[PDB]
RNA sequence: GUGAUGUCACGGAACCUUUGUUGUCUUCGACAUGGGUAA
RNA sequence: UACCCAUGUCGAAGACAACAAAG
């Protein structure tokens, strides 16, 4: 006889969820299993399968409705409905069976006797117990009954440490499934009550499961009535076709970033041209399409699926690259002022080094633990006493558990669900300047902005809230909630907003009756109800304590360009470049607004490092210091690995919205004086300049006893003063002038840590000397030959600290333009155009200006030359190749089938393919013609002419025998004739032998004559033998080597050859075996076949070559095999057959290797080739070719000259100086300015903007050719030096349409350059900025910067053609003696230089030649004295002034023999004229 | 799928430390092609 | 198997090297 009531639990947060345990460990003897004692359950079908169910136990409801009936009882002083309850019977004989055992204090409401254990009747209370089954408690499950595949199907494993107070720092975590009330809300139950239980007992049954307000951690009411696997599979096969591994990551982090939107796929950037050839996205299908076909597919519409689809796609391709008692309510919102990191990782995604918590619809989540960890540190800080309580046992007494006891706050999401953002973060090397190893990760970090809604809720004795609680929020109300972790870099800063509170007092009957009826008004529509009840504010602390964090106001003032880089972001930008600036998110509604901002890390480290470069601790700098368990200064002012810091830096935001400008940098090879190959790049910073300085504010919190404290204060202000004067640049690339910091200023400090911020010698005379003769004409470029000692002894010291015996300071100079300097702004190529490209002048802010990375590269150029030192930019893995000239050791062969093999063909001989003489292309297959068949061809090596008169009247070895005359026909006569006494009988057609002829024109038809027979060397092969000759051919079997109609001359003007031809120009064929001679080059001999053709994209072609080859007599025994050299040379060669910028338009004409392709040496093939011993040196694969060198051009030079490559071989004086990928050099340069009007070399067409300036075109600026210098393959050649371009006055000819070297004209080309030039007066001044420099280190950089009087510097664009001609003279030199004190040093100059010179006496005593050499290249001309400058043509017949062009020069002056020294002696005439 | 006269698990901040940075003159002249002739 | 050269056009580089998380 019972009933049954149904029950259901709806949840309003996530609930927790143990693991699954088998009974072996379901005992008391087991901390997890007894730590999820109070949590959900997860269900198995089988114990084998994880397939199972959520499931919460009966017992779990009976033990909290038993709590909420002790509390009730206690409101009601024992009474329920006309019964008193007694005190309550908790007590068991047998303590081992509970599970487990109260350990908080019972309730208690009144001193009565509990009731007896053998009674008639019992209290209610004790039949809700179940003394008095009775009740029973059955277990709540899903509706329906449903089945999951396991546990991680409904929830999400998630940590929660435990951190220490004092330290701030985590010591313990423990781990639990959540699982979101959204996706599983409500669980269904029974309870069976029997009859003959009391009314009362079930009225406080309903009572104690309407008060019962959370269960397994989270509020709740109770009541009773393909695509990315095949887009990623795909990816992967087309990185892996094209070689294009090496781009995988930089594809998986950039592919991942488009997660944000699909319309990001459009907008992917293009090639430099405009054209789909990126390097990235066009590397293929491509990898762009593939990504807009997977974009506007009908299942990736949706943004959350096309997020999915964009997270698994970048997740697959990271993986390939490896009584009283009050209740008040406290609702409102946190809004989060900076950007916050609530982390928790997922397993399945390790793209991500730091990730944030998100729901399973990917709503940003504040926590429940986290809310309630700030609370407690909140009150622990406002009682300034630590919680010294340890887990388990007793609840600590302590008055901060006192009111986290009565605390329950409601976990928050919010609507916003933008993917969060990615950043970058790197740790830097101290002593080298440069990122550490492995010190290079990103962070996922939500933005700010982020309203989350806050409900807490206090139930105590108290009137309202505690004091320390009002404190607390107060100081949440002020702005300093900081709730989530990476505070030190300014993050998880919140405000409490629209707080309202109110309190409700359940001692009242009425009251509490209300509060059960409703359920508390916990639900989403009790909230509603509850919310109108509430009044704003919140109450005032009478005891307020002042918060502990202190906000402070950084402003920057930078007169410079400044980065942040962001390479992905530039990777998915719309314009290519190769780095962008920083940029954050922040939200607004639920979109994001994407800010530019320096980061907080970066400016915090720049903090950092000023603050330890200048203190340092017993004796050592702070940075050396293992900063374990030490109380020194960076620790106790920044934190370290044991405890949190006690300053936080926000991130800096520019004032206005500045938009970033593109610059274009190149590395220029110091041997060739050109690009270097790969070596072109961009930047896109943010523009800066004296005009219009970046302002750059925000704020860091320090903590107020520190800013009390007057050593941190002096140690803090001592570094923002150095700050101050520009010690320390703000983010990149600061090595060219970005970044340098002008001023700074801190306001809000009371003036505590800002009260601590607050004649040149002559240049000398030169002793070089240049005679120079009228008629002489000279080269622009020659070549300093360098000393084979270049000093690698030194050591580079470290940025870690400043010197005793070392300057640091600024050099300011005076840069002076002594011919006209061109700059150009390459970002527009149509200033002066309305193609012909047209650069404007280097301009910032409309400020003309030089870029400090055109100035540093002039000056290491110098440097590397005054000190002898390495070629610092160099391509060492070029191979230089030459073209060989009709002059033999190349011999025939054919690849055998291994492919490591050539076997050897005894003769070639020449067969007529491509003229009317046979029909060989009618009567050959496919594979004969490829050369795979062997054929049978006739061949002939000696022909046989003969002469009727015996030899005189003008042969020397002729054979006289009888010529039977059988016809005449065509003119010519036909006779057999018979000799060696009738050994040899052949019939043989005559042409009439001049002035012989005649005197035998009489025709006897079978007669006898005497006749004189030759042998002519006629080594040629039919297929069939000609009617004209049937005698003399042998029938040989061989292959048949077919390179196509290759030998071609093609010209814009209409050639000689070309001219006389007699007819219509025919049009070029499509099919190259249907090309057929068509004319002679010498008509009357018949010979010189040709086949002449127009076209207008090649103009005249003249193709002259008939004859195929046929390789006959092949010696299977001889063999010589491929050394894997030789294949990379012939790769070589095929690669720069294909990639030949002056190939003939035409692919008929071209020979089969390059019309076809060929990447490779396969089997099968017919070539040429030298060989030594058994092993082939040179395959090539038609008669006249290309020579490839052995070695790379790097061999070429001495070891001790080659780039430094770190890992310290070493470093030379002018690597440590300028520095290199692993050293930061100790040198800024930043932009000259101009400092007045500039007279300029062409106004413009507006006379009424003076500033700009006119047009003028260059000659053609070619690039520098390695095999000129270096004559060929020699070893005696060698890499000459580095080259100097000499001053010469070219730039006057050239200002005029007059070429430098012909002076005819200088037309518009689609290949050339129009500029504006500074003409000569124009002064810049400019700022270098050195850190610890030697004295003479000092005096040899003034001495590059200065030179001497009658020198002077090389600097810009075209300096062959005369111009760049600069002058520099020091104006000031600043030395930094300490933090406060800067003492001028132009008194010490001279002491400078002659240390400097000292220095070089040291290093090289007496063999300084360079030196003067290097000087006689910096020599500029005296007055009275103009040298001729200029180029030579290509031969002699282009140039109207009668000069010898290359072809002449390479024989004759500039021989291969003297060449070399003819470009190592400065100012060598090539010319005399 | 929990036992039952005794479950503070709202008893526990995934927390602390790290500079997207180092190096690079928007520069610049001789090369490309393969045969033809031996009346 | 031994000589002989003939033709006059043409852009190149477009990022590279390193770190890809540790304590
Ligand atoms: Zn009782
Ligand atoms: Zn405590
Ligand atoms: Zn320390
Ligand atoms: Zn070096």
């Amino acid at each position: 006889m019972t009933t049954t009531m149904k029950i259901s639990i709806e949840f309003l947060e996530p609930f927790r969820m143990t693991k699954w345990q088998e009974s072996t460990r379901r005992n008391k003897n087991n901390k997890e299993f007894v730590r999820g004692q109070a949590f959900a359950r997860w269900h198995r079908n089988k114990k084998d399968n994880t397939k199972g169910r959520p499931y919460i136990t009966g017992t779990l409801l009976r033990s909290a409705v038993i709590r909420s009936a002790e509390n009730l009882l206690t409101l009601s002083d024992g009474k329920i409905s006309e019964k008193t309850c007694c005190p309550g019977k908790f007590d068991t004989e047998d303590k081992d069976r509970l599970l487990q055992l109260r350990q908080r204090s019972t309730l208690r409401w009144t001193d009565k006797n509990p009731c007896p254990d053998n009674a008639e009747t019992y209290c209610p209370f004790c039949e809700l117990l179940g003394r008095s089954f009775r009740i029973h408690f059955g277990n709540l499950s899903l509706p329906g009954k449903p089945d999951f595949d396991g546990p991680k199907a409904i929830g999400s494993q998630r940590v929660l440490n435990r951190v220490d107070f004092k330290s701030g720092k985590a010591h313990d975590f423990f781990k639990a499934y959540e699982v979101d009330h959204t996706r599983f809300p409500r669980f269904e139950g029974e309870i069976t009550i029997d009859n003959k239980v009391s009314a009362e007992a079930r009225k406080l049954l309903c009572d104690s499961l309407k008060f019962t307000d959370r269960l397994c951690g989270a509020l709740c009411v109770i009541r009773f009535d393909n695509l990315a696997e095949k887009t990623a599979e795909q990816i992967i096969s087309i990185l892996d076709d094209n070689k294009k591994t090496e781009y995988t990551r930089l594809l998986a982090d950039a592919i991942r970033s488009l997660r944000r939107s699909s319309k990001l796929v459009a907008g992917l950037p293009k090639d430099h041209d405009g054209k789909d050839d990126h390097y990235l996205w066009d590397i293929g299908v491509t990898i762009r399409q593939i990504l807009t076909t997977s974009a506007d597919t009908k299942e990736l519409k949706n943004a959350g699926k096309w997020r999915e689809f964009c997270e698994k796609l970048g997740e697959a391709l990271y993986l390939k690259s490896k009584s009283v008692l009050k209740e008040t309510v406290v609702c409102g919102e946190l809004v989060a002022k900076t950007p916050f990191f609530f982390g928790a990782i997922d397993e399945d995604a390790k793209q991500t080094a730091l990730q944030v918590l998100l729901t399973p619809d990917n709503k940003y989540r504040l926590p429940r633990s986290a809310v309630r960890g700030i609370l407690r540190r909140d009150l622990q800080t406002y009682f300034d006493s630590p919680c010294n309580a340890e887990l388990g046992g007793r609840p600590c007494m302590c008055k901060t558990c006192r009111i986290m006891r009565g605390i329950t706050v409601m976990d928050a999401r919010s609507e916003y669900n933008a993917p969060p953002e990615i950043r970058h973060r790197t740790r830097i090397n101290p002593f080298t300047g440069t990122v550490a190893e492995g010190a290079l990760f990103n962070m996922e970090v939500a933005p700010e902005g982020i309203v989350f809604p806050f409900q807490l809720r206090y139930r105590g004795s108290e009137d309202g809230l505690p004091d320390a609680l009002k404190t607390v929020l107060k100081w949440w109300a002020e702005g300093q909630a900081f709730m989530s972790g990476a505070a030190s870099t300014g993050k998880g800063r919140f405000r409490m907003e629209n707080a309202k509170y109110e309190t409700l007092d359940l001692s009242d009957e009425n009251q509490r009756n209300d509060y059960l009826k409703n359920w508390g008004w916990r639900d989403e529509k009790g909230l509603e109800e509850l919310k109108k009840r509430l009044n704003s504010g919140l109450p005032e602390p009478g005891n307020y304590r002042d918060p502990k964090w202190h906000e402070i106001n950084v402003s920057i003032e930078m007169a410079s360009p400044f980065i942040n880089g962001d390479p992905i972001r530039a990777a998915v930008d719309k314009r290519g470049t190769a780095v962008v600036t920083f940029v954050k998110y922040k939200a607004e509604g639920e979109e994001a607004k994407p800010v530019c901002a320096y980061k907080a890390e970066s400016f915090r480290g720049v903090i950092r490092s000023a603050v330890a470069r200048i203190h340092m601790e017993d004796g050592v700098p702070l940075t050396e210091l293992t900063h374990s368990d030490c109380e020194c200064l960076l620790c106790q002012i920044f934190g370290s690995e044991y405890e949190a810091g006690k300053i936080r830096f926000e991130d800096l935001v520019f004032e206005s919205d500045p938009e970033p400008v593109t610059f274009d940098h190149v590395a220029i090879d110091r041997f060739t004086g050109g690009a270097a190959a790969k070596k072109k790049f961009d930047d896109s910073p943010l523009p800066g300049s004296p005009a219009r300085p970046l302002m750059l504010k925000g704020s860091f919190w320090i903590r107020r006893d520190v800013l009390e404290d007057e050593e941190y204060c002096k140690a803090l202000g001592k570094a923002l003063a150095d700050v101050n004067n520009g010690l320390y640049p703000l983010g990149g690339k600061s090595a060219i002038g970005y970044g340098q910091v002008k001023s700074l200023g801190i306001k809000g400090d009371d003036k505590r840590i800002s009260r601590l911020m607050n004649a040149v010698p002559e240049k000398p005379k030169t002793d070089a000397e240049v005679r120079i003769e009228a008629e002489k004409v000279y080269y622009p470029h020659y070549f300093v030959e360098p000393h084979k000692k270049v000093e690698r002894e030194e050591k580079p010291c470290g940025h870690q600290k400043f010197h005793e015996g070392r300057l640091t300071g600024k050099i300011r100079c005076k840069l002076i333009t002594k011919t006209p300097l061109i700059v150009p702004d390459t970002s527009n190529d149509d200033f002066f155009r309305p193609y012909h490209k047209s650069y404007a002048f280097f301009r910032l802010h409309k400020q003309i200006m030089i870029p400090g990375s055109e100035l540093r590269g002039m000056v290491s150029s110098v440097y590397e030359t005054v000190t002898n030192s390495c070629f610092r930019i160099f391509d060492e893995t070029k191979r230089l190749s030459w073209r060989m000239d009709a002059d033999q050791d190349f011999l025939p062969g054919r690849v055998t089938a291994d492919g490591k093999h050539i076997q050897k063909f005894s003769e070639t001989a020449r067969v007529p393919f491509y003229d009317k003489t046979q029909k060989h292309f009618d009567i050959l297959d496919e594979q004969e013609i490829a050369g795979e068949k062997p054929v049978r061809m006739w061949v002939k090596r000696f022909i046989k002419r003969l002469s009727l008169v015996d030899p005189a009247k003008h042969w020397k070895r002729r054979k006289e025998g009888i010529a039977t005359f059988i016809e005449q026909k065509n003119g010519s006569y036909y006779f057999n004739v018979v000799t060696n006494n009738g050994c040899t009988s052949f019939h043989l057609w005559h042409k009439p032998d001049n002035f012989d002829q005649e005197k035998l024109e009489g025709i006897q038809n079978g007669e006898k004559l005497d006749c004189w027979v030759r042998d002519s060397r006629y080594q040629k092969a039919f297929q069939e033998i000609p009617e004209n000759d049937p005698d003399g051919w042998e029938c040989k079997e061989g292959y048949l080597h077919v390179v196509g109609p290759s030998k071609v001359e093609f010209s814009d003007k209409k050639g000689d050859v070309i001219n006389n031809f007699q007819g219509t120009l025919p049009s070029v064929p499509n099919d190259w075996k249907t090309i057929r001679t068509n004319d002679f080059k010498n008509r009357k001999r018949k010979n010189e076949p040709v086949f002449c053709c127009e076209d207008d994209k090649g103009n005249y072609y003249t193709m002259a070559k008939y004859c195929e080859t046929f390789f006959f007599d092949l010696k299977e025994n001889e063999e010589y095999e491929i050394p894997e050299k030789a294949r990379i040379k012939y790769k070589e060669l095929l690669r720069v057959y294909n990639n030949n910028p002056q190939a003939v338009p035409e692919s008929v004409f071209q020979s089969r290797v390059a019309r076809e392709n060929v990447e490779k040496l396969k089997s099968g093939d017919l070539v040429y080739f030298k060989h030594n011993e058994k092993y082939v040196e040179d395959i090539v694969p038609v008669r006249i070719s290309r020579t490839v060198d052995d070695r790379m051009i790097g061999k070429r030079m001495s070891a001790d000259l080659r780039p430094c490559h770190g890992d310290w071989k070493g470093l030379c004086p002018a690597c440590r100086l300028f520095g290199t990928g692993s050293y930061k050099g100790r040198v800024r340069f930043g932009f000259a300015s101009l400092e007045n009007d500039p007279e300029w070399l062409i106004p413009g067409k507006n006379p009424g903007d003076p500033f700009h300036g006119g047009p003028v075109m260059l000659s053609l600026l070619e690039r520098p050719r390695p095999t000129w210098s270096i004559p060929g393959s020699d070893n005696k050649f060698k890499v000459p030096g580095r080259k100097f371009y000499v001053h010469h006055h070219a730039w006057k000819t050239i200002k005029d349409g007059n070429h430098p070297t012909t002076g005819k004209a200088i037309e518009q080309s689609p290949n050339n350059r129009t500029v504006e030039a500074l003409a000569g007066g124009n002064s810049f001044s400019f700022e270098i900025a050195f850190e610890n420099l030697k004295e003479w280190e000092l005096g040899l950089l003034i001495h590059s910067l200065q030179l001497e009087k009658g020198l002077a510097h090389k600097l810009g664009m075209a300096k062959s053609m005369g111009f760049g001609s600069v002058e520099i003279d020091v104006e000031s030199v600043r030395l930094r003696k300490d933090w406060k004190q800067w003492r001028n040093g132009n008194s010490e100059i001279p002491n400078w230089l002659g240390k400097g010179f000292a220095k070089l006496k040291e290093w090289f005593r007496d063999e300084l030649d360079f030196i003067e050499n290097l000087k006689k290249l910096l020599w500029f001309p005296e007055g009275d004295q103009a040298p001729r400058v200029c180029y030579p043509m290509l031969r002699k017949k282009d140039d109207p002034n009668g000069n010898s062009g290359y072809e002449e020069l390479k024989d004759g002056e500039f021989k291969k023999e003297d060449r070399q020294k003819k470009l190592t002696t400065p100012w060598t005439p090539w010319a005399s004229s």
